[PDB]
């Protein structure tokens, strides 16, 4: 579920999905395309790529079991889809945390028209 991933994003970055990630560079938020704007944007790109591999799962709705001991995100048991989605989510949540040092405010709400590049392959 997007609310869980959004939870992780906050638990890892101390920031909030919306706005900080709702729309960033060209991949955060609603799909997107072109070429990643930067580290953080690269994270959303990969995440978008992750969900894609799971064509048969309501990546945004399906709720999954996960924990959070000492900042380490655990994915409980569930269904291929629930487990998979969890696994896409935490790698991102962590990816964002690993890029905090170069987050660019200017890329927040970065227009997708400016994303005039050859879409990166997954």
């Amino acid at each position: 579920n997007l609310l869980q991933f959004n939870k992780m994003i906050k638990e890892e970055t101390g920031k909030n999905a919306i706005p900080f990630y709702a729309f960033y560079g060209c991949y955060c938020g609603g799909g997107g395309n072109g070429k990643p704007k930067d580290g953080t944007d690269r994270c959303c790109f990969v995440h978008d790529c992750c969900y894609g591999r799971l064509v048969n799962c309501n990546t945004k709705s399906d709720i999954y079991s996960y924990s959070l001991k000492e900042g380490y995100i655990t994915c409980g048991k569930g269904t291929n889809c629930e487990e998979q989605i969890c696994e896409c989510d935490r790698v991102a949540a962590e990816c964002f945390r690993r890029n905090l040092d170069t987050y660019n405010n200017g890329y927040m709400f970065y227009r997708d028209s400016k994303c005039t590049e050859t879409s990166e392959e997954c």
